[PDB]
């Protein structure tokens, strides 16, 4: 209900993800910890890499404890190697609790970590199951909610604004300051990433009309550690080509819109009317019904600050295409307050309380409608 401590316990800056401070070892030493609903690692750099602000020193530690076992993790832009143990753990703004986890200490990186940035490690909160080297290394949450009181769920409140970002992270909760209306729940289809299911899309009110079962293809995630919407290939080109259509009172390079440059207009003159609402339906709590989420342009169509070579506000297209599924990243979560209610199989999602929006439209969670065959949308 209330978590007040925790409120307002996430930073970023824009572009370069949401972190949480944490502590590591005993005596505590802190760290800032990007929080990434996408991957189930706890990983925190443990060498003088210069881009790091500080590291993770394992030699001033009395509660370490080795694995005496290395893992070597690739990723499609990037990759992390690192050796692993055991320590003590807690988080400042957070539960008032300290709990024995798994923590991969970085030895050797590339393209992982963020010139620029104010962190220093990822906290993965999906599950064991793509979990690295594989699912016995118990995640974070689940060793916090196996030692603790804890109740098996948090929620995120993701706020956007390098200009600073922030929101808020309630572990084991929720708090109804940080959403209005309802809160929907839709089920989270397999434990293992936050994976959801699809069953419409809408653009300004018309359908896409494609088989639902390519919203999913492969499968669709919650995804913290993401920026953009990532859609499936076939579905970005409808997606696109329907967006295009909505727009077209002005036109684009079609580089915009595959993301390879991108677009600028005269300080306070962009046209955030011309570009249409997009909306999903999840699956629902309930035989044959489903609810809606709708995001504006201002979630989509995202500010680049750090262009020394224009002075106009200049926007990258941040929907994009994926071979991996649909991705909800911080596009669709900057709407919304979203629960992940682990012990209850399922994501809940709310208007946010602290959302972007203008005068004319705001984000919107509504339901319940009426949607048949839901479960035919699923990719096996
Ligand atoms: C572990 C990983 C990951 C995420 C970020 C976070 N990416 C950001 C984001 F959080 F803002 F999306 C900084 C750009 C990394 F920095 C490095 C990673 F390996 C792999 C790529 S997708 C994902 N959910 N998690």
């Amino acid at each position: 209900g209330s978590f007040v401590e925790m409120v307002d316990n996430l930073r970023g800056k824009s572009g370069q993800g949401y972190y949480v401070e944490m502590t590591v070892g005993s005596p505590p030493q802190t760290l800032n910890i990007l929080v990434d609903t996408g991957s189930s690692n706890f990983a925190v750099g443990a060498a003088p890499h210069p881009f790091l602000h500080r590291y993770y020193q394992r030699q001033l530690s009395s509660t370490y404890r080795d694995l005496r076992k290395g893992v070597y993790v690739p990723y499609t832009q990037g990759k992390w190697e690192g050796e692993l143990g055991t320590d003590l753990v807690s988080i400042p703004h957070g539960p008032n609790v300290t709990v024995r986890a798994n923590i991969a200490a970085i030895t050797e990186s590339d393209k992982f970590f963020i010139n620029g940035s104010n962190w220093e490690g990822i906290l993965g909160l999906a599950y064991a199951e793509i979990a690295r080297p594989d699912d016995s290394l118990e995640p974070f949450f689940d060793s916090l909610v196996k030692q603790t009181h804890v109740p098996n769920l948090f929620s995120l409140q993701l706020c956007g604004a390098l200009a600073s970002v922030g929101g808020s992270m309630i572990i084991g909760g929720i708090d109804h300051s940080l959403y209005t209306g309802s809160l929907w729940y839709t089920p989270i289809r397999r434990e293992w990433y936050y994976e959801v299911i699809i069953v419409r899309v809408e653009i300004n009110g018309q359908d896409l009309k494609m088989d639902c079962k390519e919203y999913n293809y492969d499968k669709s995630i919650v995804d913290s550690g993401t920026t953009n919407l990532r859609l499936p290939k076939k579905v970005f080109e409808a997606a696109v080509k329907s967006i295009k259509a909505a727009s077209s009172t002005e036109k684009f390079p079609d580089g915009f819109w595959l993301g390879e440059q991108l677009v600028c207009w005269q300080a306070g003159t962009t046209p955030w009317n011309i570009f249409p609402v997009i909306s999903l339906y999840l699956m629902g709590e309930v035989t044959n019904q489903s609810f809606r989420i709708t995001i504006l342009p201002q979630q989509y169509l995202r500010p680049v600050e750090d262009v020394a070579t224009s002075q106009d506000d200049c926007y990258k297209f941040a929907i994009s295409q994926s071979s991996t599924g649909t991705v909800m990243g911080a596009v669709i979560m900057e709407g919304f307050y979203v629960v992940f209610d682990r012990a209850r199989k399922r994501i809940g999602f709310a208007v946010s309380a602290c959302h972007v929006h203008d005068e004319f439209r705001t984000a919107a969670v509504e339901g319940p409608f009426v949607t048949l065959d839901m479960e035919d949308c699923g990719y096996n």
